[PDB]
């Protein structure tokens, strides 16, 4: 009797999404093109504003230590406002899960993306994956904003650990992220079609499109000086390797394209994304990314809801905001400024994505999922990333030394030493916690320490000494010294040192450490950074990148559980005043060249 075609599980999508569409007010459909912050939201707003979408920023939480069921219960909340909507379009949730569900207490933390391009495993990299959809559907989320499939083209960037290599060609390998997150597609599938396989997987997002990874100095406030190809070639193809494999959105990235903002962009959003490359799925902004078009952001906001809706943009992350968006969204459309075959093609790519993932047959959290948050198998997955990440740089100081790698588990006394080498803020790095990431014990982990501790005989006495000076090195008895230094977490705008020197005490320990007993150097980083004088020193020295929560992983490669095989992602430059220096450079003077990694053999 009461039969709506739209709620019909068994009928196509597109018929579904023509169903619905046909059926809404203007107010519905700008509402599904708002996806507004979590922290704004009640169950009011969200009615009566038909909200499509909703988001935790970084550190955006419902409360510090909160459970999985916690953060499932909140989503449902919200659910549950949206289902009783006139036409009960679900919401989706959408979160920064770029390095695990990294947001959330407890979460495995996997190593950040330039350590996963050392690991040249794009199988691995898409079991990563499928553990982040897990913990993210865990926690009741539907939505992940990841991969970043940026180029960071020069290693100041602030955001360089989020891209996998400077070579586009690892990227693009490394897009295999996106089926491990969301399924695989069926044998027969277009490219540029959105695709979820159901409710253990989440949507995924190509992000930021395009050439975000671009100079100048490093990448970061621009901007790309580059031109077409440069694009096409450096910056685009992952994208078209996104298309393939069923990406479900794409995020626009506040950078510029040849003078033009990317959120004002039509040719490139609209031209090539969605009319050349075939995207089928929906478009968002950035974090007021639409703002930022006019400088100051924000100065004509009334422009910024124009040209970002004509230019091809579906679904706005205001995401405070929202009154005023969807005020001004409305009075363009009611005006013929904004079309209403733009509204609508808007609206059919959002409900496309949501009805092709389930979001109509499962728009609720499953309570049995919640254990899937930082669950061991999870964790088991993580510490082998984290290992294979790590790029062996030196092991001996001369041709004549015994190699110091892999050490014994066995010894009298051995040191363990360092600012990082106790602390899983430090060894996570940014967009963890969040979002700019934080210091000491802020979720479940294993540090260096820890790992050592757990890794030895138990006759081996540990000792730590988080910076100790040359005599205490020197009296202690120790067989060997591990030392972990590096950066504090950051991102584009905030901690980002361009000098690219790692802070003190850093060098100082290793030179007390290693000038006192044989050392083995371990650099947490983001990024290749001024290294000499901590070669110099040491007498094994490995490139830890920023490995996430399981800190065995840098401990089953240091005792020789497994051997090293990691391999530079990035150039490892001489010095800063080379920059910009990648692979294929007219200069090419590298202190490593990309690629560039020592081994070792299991003992
Ligand atoms: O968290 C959602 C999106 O956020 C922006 S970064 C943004 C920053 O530009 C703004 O000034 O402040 C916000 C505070 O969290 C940041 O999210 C990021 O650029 C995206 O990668 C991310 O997915």
């Amino acid at each position: 009797a009461d039969y709506v075609l739209y709620k019909d599980a068994t009928k196509p999508v597109e018929d579904r999404v023509a169903d619905l569409l046909g059926r809404m007010t203007l107010a519905e459909k700008i509402g599904q093109m708002t996806q507004i912050e979590r922290l704004v939201a009640t169950p009011d707003v969200l009615r009566d504003n038909f909200i499509g979408s909703l988001l935790s920023g970084g550190g955006s939480v419902p409360r510090k230590g909160a459970t999985a069921k916690e953060w499932q219960d909140m989503v449902d909340g919200f659910q549950k406002a949206c289902m009783s909507t006139r036409l009960g379009i679900p919401m989706i949730y959408g979160i920064d899960a770029v390095h695990g569900q990294n947001n959330v207490y407890g979460a495995t933390i996997f190593p950040h993306n330039v350590g996963l391009g050392a690991t040249r495993d794009p199988y691995l990299v898409k079991r990563i994956g499928e553990a982040t959809a897990l913990e993210v559907r865990a926690t009741g989320i539907q939505y992940a904003f990841a991969p970043c499939i940026a180029v960071c083209r020069d290693p100041r960037w602030g955001r360089c650990y989020e891209s996998y290599s400077e070579d586009r060609r690892i990227v693009q390998s490394m897009t295999e992220l996106i089926p491990g997150l969301q399924g695989d597609v069926p044998k027969d599938f277009t490219s540029g079609m959105p695709f979820v396989a159901g409710k253990n997987k989440v949507a995924a997002c190509a992000k930021h499109f395009v050439g975000d990874g671009g100079t100048v100095d490093g990448i970061n406030e621009n901007n790309t000086i580059i031109n077409r190809e440069g694009l096409m070639n450096i910056h685009m193809p992952a994208y078209k390797n996104a298309m393939d494999k069923g990406v479900s959105t794409v995020m626009i990235s506040y950078s510029s394209w040849n003078g033009v903002k990317m959120h004002a962009n039509q040719d490139l959003v609209t031209g090539y994304l969605k009319d050349t490359l075939k995207f089928k799925g929906f478009v968002i902004s950035d974090w007021e990314g639409i703002d930022r078009i006019t400088t100051p952001a924000g100065s004509d906001y009334s422009y910024s809801v124009k040209a970002s809706i004509l230019a091809g943009l579906d679904m706005i992350m205001v995401p405070n905001k929202y009154q005023q968006f969807i005020s001004i969204l409305t009075g363009h459309v009611n005006g013929g400024v904004i079309p209403m075959s733009r509204i609508d093609d808007a609206v059919t790519r959002i409900l496309r994505v949501k009805f092709t993932m389930g979001l109509f047959e499962n728009p609720y959290a499953d309570p049995a999922m919640a254990e899937q948050l930082g669950k061991q198998e999870h964790r088991d997955l993580a510490r082998e990333a984290a290992r294979k990440s790590l790029v062996l740089l030196k092991n001996g100081k001369t041709s004549t030394d015994a190699p110091l790698l892999p050490l014994p588990k066995k010894a009298p006394k051995i040191l363990v030493a360092g600012s990082h080498a106790d602390n899983l803020g430090y060894q996570c790095g940014g967009w963890t916690i969040e979002f700019q990431g934080d210091t000491g014990r802020t979720t479940v982990g294993t540090t260096i320490l820890e790992a050592v501790k757990a890794a030895v005989d138990p006759s081996t006495v540990v000792v730590f000494a988080e910076n100790p000076d040359a005599e205490f090195v020197k009296s202690g008895g120790f067989s060997y010294a591990i030392v972990a230094v590096g950066e504090h977490p950051y991102t584009e705008t905030k901690g980002d040192n361009l000098n690219l020197t790692i802070p003190e005490p850093g060098l100082s320990t290793v030179q007390a450490v290693c000038g006192g007993v044989r050392c083995a150097t371990v650099l947490i980083s983001g990024r290749p950074v001024v290294v000499q004088p901590l070669l110099a020193a040491s007498d094994a020295l490995v490139a830890a990148w920023l490995p996430g929560s399981e800190g065995q992983g840098v401990t089953d490669a240091l005792f020789g559980d497994f051997g090293f095989t990691g391999r530079l992602p990035r150039t490892w430059f001489k010095s800063v005043d080379q920059l910009p220096m990648n692979v294929g450079d007219a200069h090419y003077d590298p202190l490593f060249r990309l690629g560039y990694g020592l081994t070792t053999n299991a003992t």
